[PDB]
C-alpha cells in the first residue's frame, strides 16, 4: 500500500493534463499559420515603392 | 540517445532559419527591380546633350 501511494504522489507531481495541452496545441498551430500569413504580408508591403518610378 | 544528441547538435550548428531567408529573398528581389529602373534612369541622362546641340 505504501509503494502504491508513493507512486501516485510522484504521478501527481509530474504527470501532465493532456486536455489542456491539446487545446493549446490547436490554438498554437492556428497562430502559426496566421504568423506565416502575416510574414507574407510584411514581405509584400515593400513592393509598392517599386512602381513609383 | 548519444547518436541523436550529437546529430541534433550538428544540426543546430549548420541548419538555416528559412523564414528570415524568404524575407530576404523578397526584399532582395524588390531591390533588384528598383535597381534596374535606376540603371535605366541613369542611361537616360546622357540623352539631353543631343537636344542641347
Amino acid at each position: 500500500k505504501l509503494q502504491d501511494s508513493l507512486d501516485a504522489g510522484v504521478g501527481n507531481l509530474v504527470d501532465a493534463d493532456l486536455a489542456k495541452e491539446s487545446a493549446k496545441l490547436q490554438s498554437l498551430q492556428t497562430k502559426q499559420q496566421l504568423g506565416v500569413q502575416a510574414l507574407s504580408i510584411a514581405n509584400s508591403s515593400s513592393s509598392a515603392i517599386l512602381s513609383l518610378f
